[PDB]
């Protein structure tokens, strides 16, 4: 039982501790203790009786199985032992291996690319999640993103043949739902990492699936065409039983200045008009500003070896180079990291989760956890996961790939945290 969730539902019903206990048929002392992160109670407890009393499903009071996780790690031997062949199109098409992840969560995947160069690789179905895909080498592979073979649907993801093999190969971001597959570009073997992030539209979709079909169709219509500052603003105004005319009046804004602002929301007139309207009507103007037009090719995010080389920089004690990124997918990140020292590692603290895989060297990952300082030694194909805000560092001489994903803190939490009075106190509270 999550005491945060229990307290929330007691407050929602306006029941006291005593009333909740009586309603549920439970000892009060047990409920007072349940308001205390972990004790023994919950399991043989009546999560069931509390659920019934508070008119919720038992899972709405359930505590997460992860508690206090900081770091999870998986040795090269364990990774190799995870191997699963995938048959497709009559052949042994891939091997797939799982990297470190908390139990239950989505594990990053390494694939052996086994479809030969003289067979067109049969497509998969696609998936909601966006992914960063990087070629580990040693061989070039073909990427396929469509039925028909064209420059837009078939392109070589090169492996690095040169020096600076800590930059392993080309990378790109796969768009949501695009079917994809890979074959070898020639005779040399190859592996890839495919790293997915959480879809941030997933919570919406989950709820929308449960809407009536009528309401679903109305939602789609609302979202069709270009989703512009104007189309969005008009839904905000309808929400508040306003028209463009009444809204402009309430905010002290001339009609023509609102129209001009909707034509160029990121202009100087634009931002000030929208902000003045948001203040007056109770909305956040930031969500009306432009993001980039979208482009469903892989051309825009595609990142070559040479791109990554040109990106090289010192990052504390590390050397870093960029993998592909997409400004429409702010919570998905990938970097190549070169490590080169025995102690004194620059502390890494990230605002969400990391997944790491070692590609060269016997590296040491250190962290500060609930039991004090902790460390693990990882060889190539060894991997780790770090929770948000877990302070850690790498020592040794080697290379690691650093991936990042996570809803918390993600870019949508950032937007809200900027609207929050004293966010740190709220969290402490
Ligand atoms: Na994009």
């Amino acid at each position: 039982i999550d005491p945060f969730k229990l307290a929330h539902w007691m407050n929602a019903r306006k029941y006291t501790a005593a009333q909740t206990a009586d309603l549920a048929g439970l000892p009060l002392d047990d409920l007072r203790r349940l308001l205390g992160d972990e004790a023994n109670e919950p399991d043989p407890a009546a999560a069931t009786a509390l659920a019934e009393a508070l008119s919720v499903e038992p899972s709405q009071l359930a505590a997460d199985a992860h508690r206090n996780l900081t770091v999870v790690h998986k040795s090269a031997e364990e990774m190799h032992a995870s191997r699963r062949p995938i048959q497709r199109d009559g052949i042994h098409f891939y091997n797939y291996y799982t990297l470190a992840a908390p139990e239950g969560r989505v594990a990053p995947v390494v694939l052996d690319i086994l479809c030969p160069s003289d067979r067109l690789p049969a497509l998969n179905n696609g998936h909601l999640e966006p992914a960063i895909t990087v070629n580990l080498g040693p061989g070039d592979i073909n990427g396929r993103w469509g039925e028909e073979i064209t420059p837009q649907t078939w392109r070589v993801l090169h492996a690095n043949h040169g020096g600076d093999r800590w930059i392993t190969g080309d990378s790109y971001v796969h768009p949501s739902y695009c079917p994809h597959s890979y074959s070898l570009a020639g005779d040399a073997p190859a592996r890839i990492v495919s790293y997915t992030a959480q879809s941030n539209i997933s919570p919406l979709m989950t709820e929308a699936n449960n809407w009536s079909t009528g309401a679903f169709e109305e939602a789609l219509k609302a979202l069709s065409g270009k989703v512009s500052a104007g189309s969005v603003l008009d839904l905000f105004l309808a929400r508040r039983a306003h028209t463009r005319t009444s809204a402009a009046e309430a905010a002290g804004v001339p009609p023509a200045d609102l129209e001009a602002a909707l034509r160029s929301p990121a202009s100087e007139t634009g931002l000030t008009v929208l902000r003045t309207l948001g203040r007056a009507l109770g909305f956040d103007y930031r969500v009306l500003l432009p993001a980039d037009d979208q482009h469903d090719g892989v051309g825009k995010t595609w990142t070559t070896i040479e791109d990554s080389r040109r990106s090289r920089r010192t990052f504390g004690t590390y050397e870093a180079a960029s993998m592909a990124s997409a400004a429409h997918l702010p919570d998905l990140v990938g970097s190549f990291l070169r490590v080169d020292a025995d102690g004194r590692g620059a502390d890494l603290i990230d605002h969400a989760e990391n997944h790491y895989v070692v590609t060269e060297g016997r590296l040491t990952l250190e962290w500060d956890g609930p039991d004090g300082p902790a460390s693990v030694e990882l060889e190539p194909d060894g991997s780790a996961w770090t929770g948000p805000f877990v302070r850690h560092r790498w020592h040794g001489t080697g290379t690691v790939l650093k991936f990042g994903s996570g809803a918390h803190l993600g870019y949508q939490d950032w937007l809200e945290l900027t609207n929050t009075f004293e966010p740190a106190a709220t969290l402490r509270r």
